[PDB]
């Protein structure tokens, strides 16, 4: 179980795809990390401002933030890819950033529809973001 083709994850309790294939690629997405950063993460695949294998990482600094991974899941109304592996935790040790991409089931959309930085976990190198896109929106358009 969990996903099909992949980037894709289906409601268990209704049966529906979420293919967020179109937001996936080596163009990905962006996310503004405070006011002088910007990320740069692909869905699912590689980012192309990161090196082949590196699925997310900053635009002004290059510090990956995570790795492509291609696993959207389903978890409390939300879709959430993970990348990790990103750059060796400055804060710590044996340790890397990775993401958190909670797609968030959101009828309403961004003014752009970004993936938006909720905040960064410095303690154990994880970004938090959460892009609140009526792509994982299905659900929350009844309540």
């Amino acid at each position: 179980s969990n996903e099909h083709d992949d980037c894709q994850v289906t409601n268990p309790s209704t049966g529906h795809l979420f293919d967020l294939s179109s937001l996936s690629g080596r163009a990905g997405f962006t996310a503004a990390y405070s006011e002088k950063g910007l990320v740069y993460m692909s869905i699912c695949g590689e980012n192309e401002n990161c090196p082949p294998g590196v699925g997310a990482c900053f635009g002004q600094t290059r510090i990956s933030v995570g790795k492509a991974n291609k696993r959207l899941r389903y978890v409390d109304q939300v879709l959430q890819l993970v990348y990790k592996d990103g750059s060796p935790c400055p804060s710590k040790s044996g340790l890397s950033y990775k993401s958190v991409i909670s797609f968030v089931c959101r009828p309403e959309a961004g003014p752009t529809n970004r993936p938006m930085l909720i905040s960064l976990d410095k303690q154990t190198c994880t970004l938090f973001f959460s892009w609140h896109t009526p792509l994982a929106c299905e659900q929350a358009t009844k309540e």
